[PDB]
């Protein structure tokens, strides 16, 4: 399986991922997200339109298994992140994520 925690440790230091529900949704609607991860706890209102707001423009969605905490910590950051937005996943296998199609 994708070992998730390299692979987007691998695609923050190779690649350009953007941080945060604000900016994850930003990048779905201009179509620059080529998949976006949301932490399973997600405040629920802004994972609706996360969610809505990637299907609109066809981006796949990963479901990170584990908190807006453990999520922010895994990408090094000192604050929760809840969302964010793969730009280029540079060097990673980190699209394998969103699936075959």
């Amino acid at each position: 399986m994708v070992d998730f925690a390299f692979e987007l440790r691998k695609a923050q230091d190779t690649g350009k991922i953007v941080m945060g529900a604000r900016k994850s949704i930003q990048y779905a609607k201009m179509g620059g997200a080529k998949l976006i991860i949301v932490a399973r706890n997600a405040r629920p209102d802004i994972k609706e339109d996360i969610e809505y707001y990637a299907r609109l423009s066809g981006i796949p969605v990963y479901e990170f298994e584990g908190t807006s905490v453990e999520l922010g910590t895994l990408l090094g950051r000192p604050h929760t992140v809840s969302a964010l937005a793969v730009v280029d996943p540079g060097a990673s296998a980190i699209l394998a994520l969103g699936g075959k199609e």
